[PDB]
């Protein structure tokens, strides 16, 4: 019978799954993972969920499935079913559905024993998205690759690769997209919230960044232009029936430009962004001011003049912090 | 042979699963459970439904899955696939979609017969919720387990840790979120809807308050701002054109408020919150006023309606305290 | 060995599974059934489905899982799983889509031979809801049960219960929510699609009626508030531009209005609801009357005439509406 | 033994299924089908797909399901789960979704080796949904079933009803709804992907109209009040600040009436409804007609009036044009 | 025995599945493949997505399973189901579901050990798609056929059909629609994640393009229609009431243009439509209303609004060029 054939018999005849492989069962198995992030399929600010294409790949030695080469044709390595041999139970705590990824029938064992499993996930995992710096926006998002089951005395977690590589990793990245990733850090640590239970935990932070330059086109040029077209509305004669018309038609410009807003921003509960109060704010000061023209118009003098001329501090002064703002999330972005 | 091999060898070469597993069939199988919520992933008042993610373990004695260590290696536990042994039927009454959570291929035996069976639940459930008091709610809404088919005499249910413990435990919780938890409260009650059969169920009452200050920044302070507009605009004359000019403006204002609003109130058909009431009414009332004033340019009617809407206002800022108490 | 065990195996390692259990196969398989509504999760109009949580209990006997009890330690009932034995296909035929409802692993058997089996469905069947009574509806649609294969010679279904017993079980149902349920009407009937075979089929018509009080609030009583508006509005001089501004602006109102009505009133097709109707007709009406105000102020005994004949015909169809409104309640409260 | 299980030992001991059936290879084995439309549960005209419950019935010959009855207790038929047998891979193509339809575990045998397989289909399929006619739309949608795998020297496709009876069922068709069908019409065909192999195939032309008359109501009964109230306006001078303003409220309530529309009336990206070019063509004409008249004024004649005339006689040609295409399109759907 | 019968007892006795079918390990398995584009189901900008229901079929030798014809009734040709033998894992890289493919229980084997697997894929990839040009977009997306596990080494990939015949085919597609494509260029390399191993993978780039009638009809030409009256509206004065009641006229067009538009028009966060801006930016600029300062403010404005439309008038030109070639 030819080399491939006997030797799958003779390894899985005798094989049993369902039992951790080790012949001496004081001794864990080091399940070595690896990470590879393939595409930020989407990201929910709303649900606090994102979607992540990662390739996953781990190896661990099967005491049972070894053989020695010279018996079997020189054969080093083949491929069996996945589902014929124990499988680790390697699990990732933060998951909100197991995915609608396929199986990948196969699994790789070498004549040491080594059994790698190579597998795509489709992962979408519960995160903390918050969008406070919504444009210059960097999220820090995270996987836990954990035996689920076994403690640190059964199954333990290592990383297959050099964590510096792991972290340094965009050969497969799919660029294009609302996000870029600048890393995934790798962090281990002994999970317990038990008296005498230790999991082995495995910590990916998948580091990701908003690309900004469609909103910065869509919302912060445009609300710059109308925040210093609103200077105009103090220069123009202080009474004048066409400073009040200008503050009116100007108020109605930032009124509709609010509801492109309200079109373009991520929808979410736990927190409005900078962007946003600002531009609430913004609209409060020049509702506020145009009441005040009304009134003294109203009224009529020297009252309009010094409360013209502190709106107008106040206006500038709102301004130049929103322009400071901008800046600074930038520079916290880059 | 390996003492692994041939322990799981020992044991279930004559395990037969499907036969609950006691020698005495008179007896109980007591089957031991826990929650742990991770996550509450989503309440929608629109379903009357919310998911949560828990983490779900029980434990039972298995009568079958019994040796002595002194022959296998002092190896005082193992773990062998859940799908080659005996799992209770326990099962979520109120549930509304199985879930997509995944199948935890193995579970551990320990040498007196004991099974713990670890497992994570993306439950979805029918609740009660109501929205009255939106921005400052506290829902309260239940999961309860029982054996689905077995009477209390087959599989009979209890807490794993004590009540208070279980109540006070928040350790793993994802906090982050719209809602925070208060506590789960187990219940346990021997349900019944025919004499003849009684069944064991374990209620836990997951009680969660939605955290406001997002809907307060947004929601709450604009209205405000707004309503505060609206009262100073009464002080111009409903003779002057000025007082028309301003009610527009104002009533720009109410139409973005109410775009933005559009985006953030939930959607239900069960009933509106409070907040939604005193809303349209200010909103009504403005609109009364731009029709009084147009219409004018009964002058009595300037302070009659100047009062509605102070008496409104006060109504609105006492029952924001009000819901703001509750929800302590 | 021990009881439960043993009984076990010897009842199903010589059982087969898949051949009905009958030892004659000149006799029908008698599958006493009973249904328990637990709740109504969602009743799509636009759709035309409805969507329900019951508790299915259904009980046979099998003639082959038999034994004596002296001989097990004194057995008289044991549970096995519900896929080691011939379940019979019982199914609904308004289903279009099988649920989302787990599996049950286990049934119940008593000596004697009866199966019990106790499932959850999550049914989604098609209906034909109409909304023409909108506020007050109630819902007559139906489910049936029937063995799919099997003639009524090889499977025949019949109650568990008696039928005025489950006509009026209402012990688990989840009253909180936008529809109650008036009753369950089981129906049994020899369903015939060819001449050459009768099959067996339960039908449980579910009534259902939607509970008001959130649309009468929203809707009917600011409607009535507008129209009767209206009728105060006509009181006005003819050619008054009193009573033009007043058409005016409650066109406005009424339109607003029915934009909000459009953004409330359930989605539908299959027929508009008679509160539609009249919300149209009125505001055409208006229209009518407020066009013909701008003909005769541009150029008054005609105008008088004209006014009371409108005037005349918008209170017959405020009349109307009312009345319409108390017929449905009337049809709706019994 | 009672009779039914040594008959079931008798039949599937040796049974070896995942061989076709025939004990001489060369031999096709003929599947008869059938196929009783019981619902049109969706027709989605924007992503060109519908959803079809249908109730799906076939039989074929298995040479090796055989017995004598009277050795059996006399047993003519039994029934076996459909897993333990061969069954055909007959495929609908065209298909989005496999569908949400259950497993229908059993299947029925005949001592003379006909196995009848009942199943319900959910299958949801894309056909060429043109709304051009809409409101009076008549679908013309096809279901093909075809042996996916087999060719026709494997596997042969046939009616099992006659193909007139199987044109005019609808015997349980659930009537209510947005859609009613007029038939399902037959036709078989050889398939050939190349020319070295031959797939025969069983067409099912399902054909549905929409009734209208929730649509008459709702749309072109408003749209015809709003076209003789435009009508009706043109009798005010074109001069007057009054006909402006009745014009303005008049575009105002088209734009609130579209507003309304556009929750029922269809999206699609194949092709706009006729109706919806006449809306369209209708307001422009009312837009225009307002421009002109606000210019007309401006200048305050005798072009004025010639235009104003002429924009008039334009309006009601279109008028006119949309009632014979309103009853155009009800004579088609008619048949 | 029936023929089949012993022929099939013959085959699958002692075949297990499982191990690759070669009798000489170090042969590689050549998995020839062939894909026919049946129909664009859809295309989700908003998520970055294209659903693709296509055609898939696939060869490969099976060195085990072969037999003598005339030991077997002269059999040439069985089919068996297709658990019961190997089957390579070619899996479409960039998957975003698995999607709602069927089972297909059967497989050919002929006599010779070819095994023939022919079964229709429902792909849902995410690949990159943009709106730039969205009336007159065309978007190249591509499917990737790999062995995910095995190397080239074990497993790898060849075309069925010459590529230009698989190139030109579009014998079966669903023409009646709103995407036609062009063609399917296949492209073979070796993927190489790590210097030691490589995977052969086979590109296939599948192109197609928006074909616009519809949308010019629905927006080009009704946009086109309200520019040009704007414009138009500018010989009214700038005082006057005459352009308020002109400017009211033209926001009622608006008003139903922009429900149209919403309707239809396609949005995503990786960019703008060229053609989607002008539609929001003119509809806000009704706003606009800028005595001796005012008049030629106007003619200021007036020449904006020219220019606009001139740009948006060779912006169509441009776009339709680059979608007809
Ligand atoms: C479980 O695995 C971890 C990771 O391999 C082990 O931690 C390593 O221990 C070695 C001891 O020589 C150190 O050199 C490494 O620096 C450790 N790595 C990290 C990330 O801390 C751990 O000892 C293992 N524990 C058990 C019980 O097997
Ligand atoms: C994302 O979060 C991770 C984890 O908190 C950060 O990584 C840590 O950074 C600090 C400061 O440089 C170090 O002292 C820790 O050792 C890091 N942890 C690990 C596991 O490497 C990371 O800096 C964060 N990045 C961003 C952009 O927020
Ligand atoms: C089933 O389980 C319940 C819950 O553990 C048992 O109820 C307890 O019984 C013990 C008996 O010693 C009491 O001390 C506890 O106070 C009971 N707890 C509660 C919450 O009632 C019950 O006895 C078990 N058996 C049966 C037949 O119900
Ligand atoms: C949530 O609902 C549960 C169930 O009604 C409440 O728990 C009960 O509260 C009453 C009043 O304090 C006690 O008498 C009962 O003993 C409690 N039952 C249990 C099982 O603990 C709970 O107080 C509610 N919580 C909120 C915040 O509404
Ligand atoms: C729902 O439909 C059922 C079936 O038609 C109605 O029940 C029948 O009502 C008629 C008239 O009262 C009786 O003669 C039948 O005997 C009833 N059938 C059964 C099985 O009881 C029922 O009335 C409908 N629901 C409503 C609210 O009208
Ligand atoms: C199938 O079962 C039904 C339901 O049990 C049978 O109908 C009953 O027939 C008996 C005959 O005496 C009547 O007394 C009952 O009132 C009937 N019940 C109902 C609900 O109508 C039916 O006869 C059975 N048919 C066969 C062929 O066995
Ligand atoms: C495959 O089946 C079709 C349909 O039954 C066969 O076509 C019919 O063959 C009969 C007998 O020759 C003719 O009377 C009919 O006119 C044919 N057409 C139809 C529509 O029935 C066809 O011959 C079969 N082919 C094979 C190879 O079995
Ligand atoms: C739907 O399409 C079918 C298939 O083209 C039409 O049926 C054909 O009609 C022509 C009319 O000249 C006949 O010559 C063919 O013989 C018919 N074929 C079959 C299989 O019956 C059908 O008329 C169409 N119906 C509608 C309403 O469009
Ligand atoms: C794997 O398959 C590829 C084809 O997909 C082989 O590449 C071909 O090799 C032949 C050798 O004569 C050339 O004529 C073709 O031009 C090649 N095609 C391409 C697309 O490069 C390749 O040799 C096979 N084996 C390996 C190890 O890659
Ligand atoms: C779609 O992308 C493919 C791959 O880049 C293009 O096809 C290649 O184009 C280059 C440049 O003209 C040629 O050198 C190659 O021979 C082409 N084929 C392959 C397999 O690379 C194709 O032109 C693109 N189509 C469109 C419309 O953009
Ligand atoms: C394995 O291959 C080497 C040559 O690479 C050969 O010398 C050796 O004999 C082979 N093993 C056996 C068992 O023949
Ligand atoms: C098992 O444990 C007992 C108690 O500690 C000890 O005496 C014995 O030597 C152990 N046996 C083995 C094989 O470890
Ligand atoms: C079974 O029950 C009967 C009473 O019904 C009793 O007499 C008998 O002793 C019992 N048998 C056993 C083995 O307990
Ligand atoms: C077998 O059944 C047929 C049909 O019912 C009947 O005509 C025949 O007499 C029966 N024969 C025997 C031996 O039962
Ligand atoms: C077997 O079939 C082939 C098909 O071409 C034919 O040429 C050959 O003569 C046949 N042989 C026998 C023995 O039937």
């Amino acid at each position: 019978r030819p080399a491939l054939l006997r030797l799958s018999d003779y390894l899985l005849t005798n094989y049993r799954k369902g039992v951790r492989p080790v012949r001496d069962w004081r001794k864990p198995t080091t399940v070595s993972i690896d990470v590879i992030v393939y595409a930020i399929l989407n990201v929910d600010e709303k649900n606090q969920v994102l979607t992540t294409y990662i390739w996953y790949r781990q190896y661990w030695t099967d005491e049972f499935l070894q053989w020695n080469p010279e018996d079997f044709d020189n054969i080093t390595k083949l491929s069996i079913p996945t589902d014929s041999i124990w499988v680790p139970d390697i699990l990732i705590n933060e998951f909100v559905d197991v995915g609608k990824s396929p199986n990948i029938p196969y699994v790789y064992i070498r004549h040491q024993g080594e059994v790698q499993n190579y597998k795509p996930l489709q992962v979408v995992t519960a995160c903390s998205l918050d969008i406070y710096n919504f444009p210059f926006d960097v999220q820090n998002c995270s996987l836990t690759f954990t035996s689920w089951l076994h403690t640190i005395q059964d199954i333990n977690i290592s990383l297959w690769r050099l964590p510096e590589k792991v972290k340094s990793d965009r050969s497969v990245f799919m660029n294009q997209g609302e996000w870029e990733l600048l890393g995934v850090l790798p962090y281990f640590r002994e999970f317990s919230m038990e008296s005498s239970n230790y999991y082995a935990e495995m910590k990916f932070y998948v580091v990701i960044r908003r690309r900004p330059l469609f909103y910065v086109v869509s919302l912060l040029l445009p609300s710059i232009f109308l925040m210093v077209m609103d200077i105009v509305g103090f220069y123009l004669p202080p009474n004048s029936g066409e400073r009040v018309s200008f503050k009116i038609t100007l108020l109605l410009g930032y009124s509709v430009f609010l509801i492109i807003v309200s079109d373009t921003l991520p929808a979410t509960a736990i927190g409005t962004p900078l962007i946003g109060v600002y531009f609430v704010v913004c609209m409060a000061l020049l509702v506020i001011s145009l009441a005040e023209t009304i009134f003294i118009v109203r009224l009529v003098l020297r009252v309009g003049s010094v409360l013209d001329k502190l709106l107008f501090h106040i206006y500038l002064l709102a301004v130049l912090a929103y322009s400071i703002t901008l800046v600074m999330l930038w520079s916290i972005w880059q």
